[PDB]
């Protein structure tokens, strides 16, 4: 489910101290915060409070709320 790497999957932007890293809950991949600073809850993972999750994922769940 979650892999890792030491840069955002989205900028390249290799991650430290300064810029550090975040994992999206719903797909696994690292993000930097520019890239992943909106928070959902994820009921089909029983998680009811939000959680970080990449920019893409948001959009999916914006989506499926505003349908
Ligand atoms: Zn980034
Ligand atoms: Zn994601």
């Amino acid at each position: 489910d979650w892999i890792d790497s030491d840069a955002c999957m989205i900028c390249s932007k290799k991650f430290s101290l300064l810029n550090r890293k975040h994992h999206c809950r719903s797909c696994g991949g690292v993000f930097c915060q520019e890239h992943s600073s909106n928070s959902i809850p994820l009921p089909d993972l029983g998680i009811y409070e939000p959680v970080r999750v990449c920019d893409s994922c948001f959009e999916d769940y914006e989506f499926i709320v505003t349908d």
